[PDB]
């Protein structure tokens, strides 16, 4: 038997992303468009900073800027919280701690508007160092790849996740970003609460050679794993 939300991801689905941010009083907005194909766990997106120059490095915003596009293997389909919450959607909140520097706090709503999957985000960043790796733009425009560790939060009818991203710094060192995540459903309907597992995620960053606005092109693959059969 196929689930309710799962049917909405059987083809290629268009994606819109909108972010409003404020980091140490530098206000900025990002808009993104692309497509997701959950059969393959594949996302292709382009993001543009609509207010001018982005005041933080693009790689720092990747995790914030739609885990419902994860490929869940057939034997793990009963563990896909993200699709089960659709089309009504879910709230995704994070705190992201940059080691020896500031933190981002994010809140997003992820839901369908008609045929389009929308991710609407507010981001607040505080306590960043003006000469640090973030505000000082010392991070490599480099891929990021890691595992998102998911567990159920039966108390909230949702999930929690934790993971670390290691951003490469221009001098060969690493800037750690510790992520803490909570997702909760927006609707009242039932959702699937998973056993422990993870999402193996890889994001490749590139540029559009014809684009003069400050932008990021992204190709991403996301696959669920860690349960055995």
């Amino acid at each position: 038997m196929v689930s309710k939300g799962e049917e909405l991801f059987t083809g290629v689905v268009p994606i819109l992303v909108e972010l409003d941010g404020d980091v140490n009083g530098h206000k900025f907005s990002v808009s993104g468009e692309g497509e997701g194909d959950a059969t393959y766990g594949k996302l292709t997106l382009k993001f543009i900073c609509t207010t001018g120059k982005l005041p933080v490095p693009w790689p720092t915003l990747v995790t914030t800027l739609v885990q419902c596009f994860a490929r869940y293997p057939d034997h793990m389909k009963q563990h896909d919280f993200f699709k089960s919450a659709m089309p009504e959607g879910y709230v995704q909140e994070r705190t992201i701690f940059f080691k020896d520097d500031g933190n981002y706090k994010t809140r997003a709503e992820v839901k369908f508007e008609g045929d389009t999957l929308v991710n609407r985000i507010e981001l607040k960043g505080i306590d960043f160092k003006e000469d640090g790796n973030i505000l000082g733009h010392k991070l490599e425009y480099n891929a990021i790849s890691d595992n998102v560790y998911i567990t159920a939060d039966k108390q909230k009818n949702g999930i929690k996740a934790n993971f670390k991203i290691r951003h490469n710094i221009e001098d060969g060192s690493v800037q750690l970003a510790d992520h803490y995540q909570q997702n909760t459903p927006i609707g009242d309907g039932p959702v699937l609460l998973p056993d422990n597992h993870y999402l193996s995620t890889q994001s490749a960053l590139s540029k559009d050679p014809n684009e003069k606005r400050d932008h990021m092109v992204l190709l991403e693959f996301v696959t669920a794993a860690g349960i055995t059969l």
